[PDB]
């Protein structure tokens, strides 16, 4: 398994500009009849290679003489004597119900349906499977007409007829040059929910939504976002739709959430169907995204996609701000901030530290369905939001105007992107472009100083990043540093030197730099890198009082729960060596009452009060620490958890029952009561044990949604309380037919704190709802499991990990794509005390000597155990 380099590439030697597809479609054997146009570009002795995986080759014409010149050799199809330009026709076998892997083209329950991203279309064809290769597609669909009533592929429908023996088909075409990735096909038998959108210049586009037959229930919602994203997109951006139809297909077995091929998205169920008995208000803000994040691809990843994959982040991190746009425009701006930060420090800060730390860019991949990571997605839209933060909105727009003027219609890079960005506004972002060369997390120290005599405020700043197992050289960043100074009342001091203004913004472009502040009356209560303004670490010595005070006075909500995460971090870290030395949890009394004073104040927006009253998760709070304790974080949280319950029941239950609402809305402002109101029952789940036990069930039993049915279910099961396994049992029994419903359920049982968590999970395998064929499944309770449950992954007996080395032995052969997701956990071994590490790399040699080793693990496992 080879790897490859950022710094290799190198043109196409051969250009595909158009490309006229006929698939012969059977779930055991499809014949596939390829026939491209070819245009060299290199040197005039030089083979054509194509790449193909497990394809059965019948034929190969140029300008339909069959051709004796070619050979096959591993993945690819090498073909010598070549003319300039040229027809090649392929016709090759391929077998969608082998297919258990679900890349290239396969079976989702009775569907045919495609995923070609990132190099799944060289399992359909011999093909030019890089994306600087656009072509023009046509798709002729040859089908049984019972089977496959509805035959589905990119465009319009240009042309269609009936055959002998229950046959038919269809012919679509795409006018758009697409790189093969973009490519899709659907066949089967669907309800189709239809639509209209009128875009702002008076185009008219037919939306159709297909999903199984019988859930017309659960579609209006993706296609009310739909409208959402395209009328965004236009008030937003300026970007309207390009095309006269717009399809999304929604199937149950997928291994990603969804993808953007054009004109005729493809998207997991679970990112789709939503009735307000089935899913949150999580499920729903989540489709909304989805939805968004899709079709915000149109443009930023379709009408230009990506010279190479190593150029992912161009469409991904820019895509990703901008369904975070979308989301935080239509939403909660600081419920959006706060969840995406919580992500970013939590999530993305650890895989940053970890073996697999990449820059947003990456310079090297062997498998490249591995770097469809939280730092190319997550990290990537920080990027993409700091340089809106160095531009402002209106040349950031610029920015954009300029990359699509400039790149509408073929294949770019980042450096574009930067170049159109820096050229639009007059902004320098060649220090800037470090930060897509460059790995790790910088660690930002602020020191400062005030001086009574001179009224001047000091900030010394400085940065490193440390070294990463891929990068032993590091580089100061560019580093815009958002700062705002509080006098005693709360108000903000203007930021000034030498009589004038100074941004607030700061440029943290050196190792340290020092920054001085005029006219500064009252020693300041600074707030610092508000909003999350870089991806850093922040290291500053605040004492309680100064965040207590942030909580209460800081402009922005952000701040204010940033704030308060810092405040339980200092208890965090106190609380875990307390846990390891015996000792039971210890918080000062301030502290509660800061929280006191959160569910009390009557000003304060309920949303905002929510996220405070919502503790760091065990994975943000093992970024607290450099040698990760699992089972004292787990613990500790959940003391914290108890110690509040009690030190704040009755202002608990006050708030709880203020926030009733027997009317269920998917509205913002009802979502953040209920959360609040949720947020208030998880704490009284662990208070005293027949109150708690109460007012869950009657919740479970009482929910008119499934948020608030979902929200006690839950709370049962943290606390363990007496009513668990009924509610349990009960939604079992009610939901056991409804897979997406159902995993909701498999993650409580994959997260529980029960000592016997491992042995139901294992049982479970066995569940009549549970199926190993089924990636959602699979994730839901055994990505759950490993991933979110650390406590029982790590259990000190190691069964644990002899659990997943067992799943990935199975996944590894079945479907190497979810296996190399699940892998993930065993791969943070590093952040471990000595025992676990020496249990995780022994696991991780177990599967290293797998006979068949797939390269997505292979490429994981040998940096793991570097
Ligand atoms: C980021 C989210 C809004 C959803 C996310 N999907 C995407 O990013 C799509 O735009 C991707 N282009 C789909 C994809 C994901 C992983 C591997 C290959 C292809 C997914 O998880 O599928
Ligand atoms: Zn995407």
């Amino acid at each position: 398994p080879q790897a490859k380099y950022r710094h290799d590439y190198r043109a196409p030697d051969y250009q595909i500009t158009d490309i006229d597809l006929t698939f012969d479609l059977d779930a055991q054997k499809t014949v596939v009849t390829a026939v491209s146009q070819a245009v060299r570009h290199g040197a005039s002795d030089a083979p054509l290679r194509l790449n193909g995986e497990d394809l059965k080759l019948v034929s190969v014409h140029i300008n339909d003489e069959p051709w004796t010149a070619w050979k096959e050799e591993e993945g690819a199809l090498v073909i010598s004597n070549l003319p300039e330009r040229f027809t090649l026709k392929i016709i090759n076998e391929i077998s969608p119900a082998a297919n258990t892997a679900l890349e290239g083209l396969y079976q989702s329950g009775d569907a045919l349906c495609t995923q070609c991203e990132a190099e799944g279309f060289r399992h359909i064809t011999y093909y030019l499977d890089r994306p600087d290769v656009l072509a023009r597609f046509t798709t002729k669909i040859i089908a049984d007409k019972i089977k496959y009533p509805f035959l589905l592929s990119n465009g319009n429908r240009v042309a269609q007829g009936e055959l002998e023996n229950g046959r038919h088909w269809v012919q679509w075409q795409d006018p758009f040059p697409k790189p093969c990735y973009l490519f899709a096909l659907v066949a089967g038998d669907f309800d189709v929910l239809r639509d209209t959108f009128t875009t702002r210049s008076g185009r008219e586009v037919a939306l159709e939504l297909y999903v199984d037959r019988g859930n017309l229930d659960r579609a209006p919602w993706a296609m009310t976002s739909l409208k959402n994203s395209m009328k965004w997109d236009e008030e937003r951006f300026g970007l309207e739709y390009d095309l006269d139809i717009y399809m999304i297909v929604a199937v149950d077995f997928f291994n990603m959430g969804a993808m953007e091929n054009k004109g005729l998205n493809i998207f997991n169920s679970k990112y789709v169907l939503a009735r307000t008995d089935t899913a949150t208000d999580k499920d729903y803000l989540d489709i909304e995204r989805v939805i968004g994040h899709e079709y915000f691809h149109n443009w930023t990843g379709n009408r230009v996609t990506c010279r190479d994959w190593f150029q992912l982040s161009l469409k991904e991190g820019l895509t990703v701000f901008r369904d975070q746009e979308f989301s935080s425009d239509l939403g909660s701006r600081a419920v959006n901030r706060i969840n995406n930060v919580r992500t970013m420090r939590g999530l993305q800060f650890a895989e940053d530290a970890s073996p697999m730390a990449h820059p947003i860019r990456p310079d090297m991949v062997i498998e490249m369905n591995n770097f469809y990571t939280l730092t190319v997605y997550e990290k990537g839209a920080e990027v993409i939001r700091m340089i809106h933060t160095l531009l402002g909105e209106e040349n950031f727009q610029k920015g954009m105007q300029l990359y699509f003027e400039r790149h509408d219609g073929s294949a770019a890079t980042c450096d574009d992107f930067v170049q159109a960005m820096e050229d639009a506004s007059n902004v320098d972002l060649s220090h800037f472009r470090r930060w897509y060369s460059q790995s790790g997390t910088p660690i930002v120290t602020v020191k400062d100083d005030y001086n009574p005599e001179t009224e001047q405020y000091t900030l010394t700043i400085s940065q490193r990043t440390p070294a990463t197992p891929d990068q032993a050289e590091k580089q100061p960043l560019h580093i815009p540093f958002a700062i705002e100074l509080y006098d005693n009342e709360g108000k903000v001091i203007p930021l000034q030197k030498g009589g004038h203004p100074v941004n607030s913004v700061l440029n943290v472009t050196q190792a340290e730099q020092t920054f001085v502040f005029d006219n500064v009356y009252f020693q300041p209560v600074p707030a610092l890198l508000c909003e999350f303004s870089a991806p850093v670490k922040l290291e500053y010595k605040w004492s309680d009082q100064q965040l207590t005070f942030l909580m209460r006075h800081a402009r922005n909500d952000f701040s204010r729960w940033d704030a308060a995460q810092s405040l339980l971090a200092t208890y965090i870290k106190l609380n875990v060596a307390r846990h390891q030395q015996g000792q039971p949890l210890s918080l000062p009394v301030h502290v509660a009452d800061a929280f006191r004073a959160v569910l009390l104040d009557e000003k304060i927006d309920p949303a905002l009060a929510a996220e405070i009253l919502t503790l760091p998760s065990v994975n943000e709070m093992a970024e607290l620490f450099d040698i990760i304790d699992p089972i004292a974080i787990a613990e500790v949280r959940e003391a914290l958890t108890r110690t509040l319950a009690t030190e704040l029941a009755d202002e608990l239950l006050a708030i709880y029952n203020a926030n009733y609402q027997s009317e269920y809305r998917v509205e913002h402002e009802d979502i953040a009561k209920r959360t609040l109101r949720n947020a208030c029952l998880r704490f009284l789940a662990f208070g005293e044990t027949h109150l708690a036990d109460v007012l869950v069930s009657k919740q479970f039993h009482e929910a008119n949604n499934m948020t608030d049915a979902l929200a006690a279910l839950s709370a049962a099961v943290a606390a363990q309380l007496p009513c668990r396994d009924a509610l349990m049992q009960e939604y079992d029994d009610k939901w056991h037919q409804n897979g997406l419903v159902m995993d909701k359920w498999f993650i409580l049982q994959a997260t529980s704190p029960a000592a016997n968590v491992l042995e139901t999970v294992r049982g479970l395998l066995q569940h009549r709802s549970f199926t190993m064929s089924n990636p959602n499944r699979i994730r839901s309770l055994i990505g759950a499991f490993a991933g979110s449950n650390p406590a029982a992954f790590h259990a000190e007996d190691g069964s644990g990990y002899l659990f997943l080395v067992e799943m990935l032995t199975d996944l590894n052969s079945r479907n190497p794509q979810v296996a190399s997701r699940l892998i993930e956990p065993l791969i943070r071994l590093k952040r471990y005390d000595a025992k676990r590490q020496e249990k995780m790399r022994a696991a991780l040699e177990q599967l290293k000597g797998l006979e068949n080793l797939s390269g997505d693990l292979y490429e994981k496992i040998t940096k793991a155990l570097a």
